[PDB]
């Protein structure tokens, strides 16, 4: 399946710290929408398909909304491992459907979430089990090489886990850019959580900076975790407004619930 957002509402002044891989995304399929009789005349070819890895919850699907909001195009989010059927034929016939509806409300941003579900490398020729999961590979690399020209449709892909890919995927004329979109640093963690806070009454003893450094390697979806359970805290205590302490708190519970070794 895939979920479809037409006219998703995700804007970059909200996507903290990631200001390099942002403004690549930006150009790099943004651009080619907006302009693609200027990358024409110009010169270059914009990629087709690009490819974004790194931990859960870093805001690939968010950058890519983020790209769908700024050029009003259809947001498509595919699920991957929702793509990994057991019968005969039935992977790909989602990816031609999927590609049907993107065309058919083109613009759009086909973002497909877990590719290596579909475009892990296997082992070798035992398939067998997995030789299914080819057919479906091989559909969706048929539309791509297939109807795409400049930028109608645009297509990103996403994983965790991008050494497990298909070498073949990675190839020139699918996915060739591909970008990473890390746990963010010290400086970016703060950001995401002026973001988050944005819209939330924050006492004035809340030093934010201080949180930041104290949430080493958590990434943007837990720290929203951390605000939204900050504001808990107070709820919890009948208040009206997050204190440093409420985040103490919920940074204390996020950061053991983390500890899941
Ligand atoms: N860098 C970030 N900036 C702002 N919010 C973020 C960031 N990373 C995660 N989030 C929050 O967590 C949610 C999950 O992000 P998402 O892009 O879905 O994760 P993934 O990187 O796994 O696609 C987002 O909707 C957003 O609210």
């Amino acid at each position: 399946a895939m979920e479809v957002d037409e006219r998703p509402n995700v804007r970059y002044e909200d996507i903290g710290g990631l200001e390099k891989q942002m403004q690549e995304i930006r150009e790099v399929v943004e651009l080619p929408l907006k302009h693609p009789e200027l990358f024409e005349k110009v010169g270059i070819e914009p990629p087709k398909g690009i490819l974004l890895y790194g931990p859960p919850g870093t805001g690939k699907t968010l950058l890519a909304k983020a790209v769908a909001t700024e050029t009003n195009a259809t947001f498509i989010r595919v699920v991957g491992s929702e793509l990994v059927k057991k019968f005969i034929g039935e992977g790909a016939s989602l990816v031609k459907d999927i590609f049907k509806l993107a065309k058919e409300k083109a613009p759009s941003i086909i973002f497909i979430d877990e590719i290596d579900a579909i475009a892990a490398k296997r082992t070798d020729a035992l398939t067998g089990g997995d030789r299914e999961v080819q057919r479906t590979l091989m559909q969706l690399l048929a539309e791509m090489d297939g109807f795409d020209a400049r930028g109608d449709v645009k297509i990103i892909g996403a994983t965790n886990r991008p050494d497990i890919l298909d070498p073949a995927i990675l190839r020139p004329g699918r996915f060739d850019r591909i970008i990473e979109v890390p746990a963010p640093d010290e400086k970016g963690r703060l950001e995401i959580l002026k973001i988050h806070t944005r819209k939330m009454n924050l006492a004035e003893d809340v030093n934010l900076e201080e949180i930041a450094k104290m949430t080493e390697g958590c990434v943007g979806a837990e720290l929203k975790a951390i605000c939204t359970e900050a504001g808990m805290n107070a709820i919890r205590e009948l208040r009206d407004y997050v204190t440093m302490d409420d985040f103490r708190k919920a940074v204390e519970k996020i950061m053991e619930k983390k500890k899941v070794k």
